[PDB]
């Protein structure tokens, strides 16, 4: 299989679907990726991950370079073997998480930089990796954007040469770059050209999903993406919302990753096609009723609410497990249905109608 | 299928292996039972439950009459339906629950009574209901063992009855008197008369498993089973370390229930043929050796210990998971290890073989 190959195969306004080829599989884009944040997407067996669509997983370094570490995983034979994927993994740079979770150089942090991060995600087996950068603090004025961006630039090509310095990585994975610039459109066309002078085989929006609201989220969507290469995938870091996530494949994003579904499903919330669902209300227990109508998912098949319901409240782990399933069977249920209206022209209707339910 | 047909295929001394024919399922001999508390075996599926090859699942009325409550399972469609899981279940009868867990006509707590136990378990739809007992607090005296193993007999005889009173229960399930009587062989045969003089489809031997070690455990065992009816089912409740289990059925003993492999699974604990081990420990750390050499469990398929010992460190779901489906599996497979080498004859070389490697 190739290396690293995405190719469009429809188009509606500035969604796009197809399908990016690696050497661990193929990834259908507008992709959703469950993130599996300490070598594990929670409460399920990669095989459940893999039932219920996901094509590709996220993974972070600076998660797994401190437990269990970068050089263990490597030595253990890789992320894939160690967690029972065999898909590809998108490792994320380290550069969000440094930030939130804890120089020119890089960062010191109780010292990450692009080369090490880079190293990392190669002795993590990451199919693609994530060029370095500075997650840009939101909000952050002009000035602040523009260095905390320029660095990234500088780190991207840093990241870029460390990678290509890599045989085997240069051979078998995939590198993207990540856009910052902030909510400054000039900025972000900056960033973005400087990426492509660089040149990655995919480009990331970063400093989005900070809080901006979906409002201002889509409006620079509205501007940074058409200035990304548009033969590459684009990859909205962190976004998934449901109807976040339509919206930013409505301005030309290809990927997406999200704790939401798994997090907020072990919390009792189950994602349905009029909403959210808080499975813990009292309305559900004597609900013999699927947790959603049409969810396709093993869940839906086999319990009830009332069931779920009594499993979230008792605290019960079987509960955190059906919930997460449910929750990420929708998430792919959306992202197929996503594909689908594209690659038959009728995403925009796909977008509406699904508003029009949900909301 | 029958209503409820003990068979014995084969023995070994006083062991004994064969079936239990129930409506909703056949229940191999000596019988392992994951326990499903509250309404669920802790972070399995059902289907995952049966795929460690449990044929029989128990429940407690004490905590389901409590949470969601029996009536409401009852209108929920019974707790088979309600947990996804169509095979028999035991439900004990209440009895030990109330003690642990919080006059003549019963037991109020904070009333349960043999007719409203009986009741609730119909209410449940379980296939085994197990007459409400007052279990023995252990030590006791000699009188005061005497006093409550005759309240229980009066009660199991009102739980006869009231279970005969109920046609449907009557035509589809199971009634198990338990005897009590401590650790005094003439309280036990006194309460084995009064049960057989009642008549029951199975005796459950009560009362043990209250810390009085596997030595005093064995030593009423040795005679407190061969009063029991030999042509039923000899249920030793909440037992199950796997040498408890061993030297159970060398003692007569067909049924077992136990939190033990889904309680330590959950808690790190893995047993293995040469012992339990301790999955957190850092000796496991890059261990790529299955959790145990021979298990032929999904998770000791797929999963090394280093993944397993990251994942219960970092207090992954997963973690419980699969170290509770290995350990149900493990206890599954010595059951049919056990059943295997008693209807081949060798089930005396097999406890020792057994005995030898794990200790
Ligand atoms: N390298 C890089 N990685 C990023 C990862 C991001 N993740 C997110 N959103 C995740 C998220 C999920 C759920 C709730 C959240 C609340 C506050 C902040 C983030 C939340 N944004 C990311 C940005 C980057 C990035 O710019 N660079
Ligand atoms: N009706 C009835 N039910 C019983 C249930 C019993 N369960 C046990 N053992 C369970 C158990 C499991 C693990 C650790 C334990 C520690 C202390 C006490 C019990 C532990 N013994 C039971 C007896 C009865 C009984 O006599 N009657
Ligand atoms: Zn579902
Ligand atoms: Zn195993």
């Amino acid at each position: 299989r190739p290396r690293f190959s995405f190719s469009i195969a429809a188009r509606e306004g500035k969604a796009r679907t197809g399908t990016i080829e690696m050497k661990r599989g193929v990834i259908r884009t507008p992709a959703f990726m469950p993130v599996g944040t300490a070598a594990t997407v929670k409460a399920l067996k990669p095989e459940t991950v893999r039932a219920t669509g996901a094509d590709i997983i996220l993974g972070n370094t600076y998660h797994l370079m401190l437990r269990p570490g970068a050089e263990r995983i490597a030595k253990l034979g890789g992320l894939h073997s160690f967690m029972g994927w065999d898909r590809p993994i998108l490792t994320d740079s380290g550069g969000y998480q440094v930030m939130s979770l804890s120089s020119e150089e890089g960062v010191t942090f109780k010292m990450l930089s692009p080369e090490r991060s880079i190293e990392i995600q190669h002795l993590l087996g990451s199919d693609i990796v994530m060029a370095f950068d500075e997650c840009t603090p939101y909000p952050a004025t002009p000035s602040r954007a523009a260095s905390s961006m320029e660095r990234s630039m500088r780190w991207a090509k840093r990241s870029r040469d460390a990678f290509d310095s890599r045989k085997e990585q240069a051979e078998n994975a995939a590198l993207f770059g990540i856009q910052q610039g902030s909510v400054f459109e000039n900025l972000r066309q900056q960033s973005a050209d400087a990426l492509a002078e660089i040149g990655f085989d995919g480009y990331a929006v970063g400093g989005l999903a900070v809080g901006e609201g979906q409002d201002e989220m889509f409006r620079v969507l509205d501007f940074s993406v058409p200035m990304l290469p548009d033969d590459k995938p684009h990859y909205l870091m962190g976004v998934g919302k449901p109807d976040d996530i339509v919206g930013a494949v409505e301005r030309g994003i290809d990927m997406f990753d999200c704790v939401l579904p798994t997090r907020s499903g072990r919390n009792g919330q189950a994602f349905t096609w009029d909403g959210p669902i808080n499975i813990r209300n009292a309305r559900f227990s004597e609900d013999l009723k699927p947790l959603d109508s049409e969810c396709h998912c093993a869940v839906c098949q086999k319990w009830s609410r009332a069931y779920i319901h009594h499993l979230i409240r008792a605290g019960e782990i079987l509960g955190a497990m059906l919930m997460t399933e449910h929750n990420i069977a929708f998430y792919q249920q959306l992202m197929q249905k996503i594909r689908d209206s594209i690659s038959e022209g009728r995403f925009s209707q796909f977008a509406q109608d699904f508003r029009a339910r949900y909301f």
